[PDB]
């Protein structure tokens, strides 16, 4: 019986069909009861910031039904400030029970164009962040099926509570998976992109920028998935699999890299590329201002029967027991809480 309570589409000559995804979610009646849109194939220039709960999103197919908008973090208003990273977010999630199926979220921003900017073009953006979707804190248990997130630097943001995406496609180049929620991914493909304005030999990104606080049991989880190269240009052995964002935060005594946001990062039983090299350092600014690095070896950094060219077992890549293995079910890693569509 899955039937929708608002029709989205580009045609005018659909029925009673809303022209606009923000249109038919204002059609909600208000509260909790779950809400489910289905959205028609075509791409849809809306930036969202999703605050009611129960609300379920369904596209056409993934690869017709696009919700997309070009937005950096440096990125300018009208009152002439940045929007920032967190103010970057195509579609952002601070409401709970939220889901979406069968479509694609984007930021557009062309960071490569950008970078090729000449440095004394005054429109090229430094702070190039630029994030597709950003689950808050708010947003807890947010389900993700069948869907692909599109961007370069920062695509998803995720911080807070849990979340769960499936079957889902996500691409970028640096800390493109980054943020202190409970993010867990089974069969996903993590597309690594080739970045034109980096030198031979340098690293071009990292998948994963986790900060989990250390007394969070988990943070970003990875099952069954496969972790690709965008193209055959992407070299080998130039992207991280991780590396420990330790967050610019306000403490009593001053603003600074969060010493206890100790990342984890955990990849079961997913296919590599060679692209892959390893995981890697991060630094920050500490108390006294600073420079400090944070090592991947001081952060919770680890594989489970990875496999694939760029699945090497050393020192530098710890490698979970079996025993241990068991702790990153689905039912552990999302506790008490079991993702369902309507
Ligand atoms: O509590 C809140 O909710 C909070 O929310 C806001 O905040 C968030 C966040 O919580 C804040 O801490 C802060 O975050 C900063 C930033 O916005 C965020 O994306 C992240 O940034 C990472 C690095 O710290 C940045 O320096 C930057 O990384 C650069 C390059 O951009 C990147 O390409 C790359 O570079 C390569 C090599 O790896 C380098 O070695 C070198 O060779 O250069 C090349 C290259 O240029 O190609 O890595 C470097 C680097 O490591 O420095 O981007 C990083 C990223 O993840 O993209 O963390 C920042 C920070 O910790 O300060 O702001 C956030 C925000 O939304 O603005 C509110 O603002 C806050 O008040 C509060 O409300």
């Amino acid at each position: 019986a899955t039937t929708y309570n608002a029709v989205v589409s580009k045609s005018s000559s659909d029925g009673k069909t809303f022209k606009t995804i923000a249109d038919a979610i204002a059609s909600a009646p208000a509260g909790s009861t779950p809400f489910v849109i289905l959205i028609k194939n075509g791409v849809y220039n809306e930036r969202l910031t999703i605050t009611r709960n129960n609300l379920h999103l369904k596209g056409e197919s993934r690869n017709g039904a696009v919700i997309a908008a070009a937005t950096a973090a440096g990125t300018l208003k009208s009152d002439g400030s940045k929007w920032g990273t967190a103010g970057s977010s195509t579609i952002t999630i601070s409401a709970k029970d939220f889901s979406a199926q069968s479509l694609t979220i984007r930021n557009d921003f062309d960071f490569p164009a950008n970078q090729a900017k000449s440095d004394s073009d005054s429109s090229k953006i430094k702070d190039t962040q630029a994030v597709a979707l950003y689950v808050t804190k708010s947003g807890d248990r947010a389900y993700f099926k069948d869907v692909s997130l599109v961007g370069y630097q920062d695509t998803l943001y995720v911080s807070g509570g849990r979340s769960f995406f499936s079957d889902c496609r996500i691409s970028g180049t640096v800390d493109f998976i980054f943020g202190d929620g409970t993010a867990l991914f089974n069969n996903c493909d993590l597309v690594s992109r080739y970045r034109a304005d980096v030198k031979s030999g340098n690293v071009s990104g990292y998948l994963t920028a986790p900060s989990t606080n250390i007394n969070q049991k988990y943070g970003l989880v990875i099952t069954n998935s496969r972790v690709i190269r965008e193209s055959d240009s992407v070299p080998a052995k130039s992207y991280g699999l991780g590396r420990p964002w330790h967050p610019t935060t306000t403490f009593s005594d001053g603003r600074y890299a969060d010493p206890n946001a100790i990342g984890q990062t955990v990849f079961l039983n997913t296919s590599m590329d060679n692209h892959i090299y390893g995981w890697d350092k991060m630094s920050g600014k500490d108390k006294n201002g600073n420079t400090i690095w944070f090592n991947p070896e001081d952060s919770r950094f680890f594989e489970y029967k990875s496999y694939g060219a760029g699945a090497t077992v050393s020192k530098d890549r710890r490698q979970l027991t079996d025993a241990q293995a068991a702790e990153y079910t689905q039912s552990k890693v999302l506790g008490d809480w079991t993702p369902t569509l309507p």
